[PDB]
């Protein structure tokens, strides 16, 4: 919402782990709506958080994506996860 910003940052951070529906090493460790209602991590502060930060080895973007970058991407990702990727 900055979605533009969001897929573009998407493609240069995150598809080489989230790529086209399911994850290349995972299967409801892709972006699906129902796997991050599951932990709560289906909001913009979560995603956000995460990303920034994130978590349990998901490797923290702090250093490479401005905040204005991470917000785009989060709702990017909630976006998408709404359609269905
Ligand atoms: C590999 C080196 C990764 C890159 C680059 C990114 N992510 Fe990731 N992410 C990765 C793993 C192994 C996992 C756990 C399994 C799974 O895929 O669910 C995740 C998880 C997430 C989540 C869910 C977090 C949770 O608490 O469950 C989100 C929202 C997520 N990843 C988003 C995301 C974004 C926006 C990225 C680019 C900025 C990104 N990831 C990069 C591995 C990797």
């Amino acid at each position: 919402a900055d979605l533009a910003t969001g897929a573009k940052v998407f493609s240069a951070n995150c598809a080489a782990c989230h790529a086209g529906g399911i994850n290349l090493v995972n299967a409801e460790k892709t972006l699906k709506k129902e796997a991050l209602e599951k932990f709560g991590m289906n909001s913009i502060v979560a995603i956000t958080t995460v990303v920034t930060n994130g978590k349990a080895g998901m490797p923290a973007f702090k250093g490479r994506l401005t905040d204005d970058q991470i917000a785009a991407v989060a709702a990017y990702v909630l976006d998408q996860a709404e359609k269905g990727w």
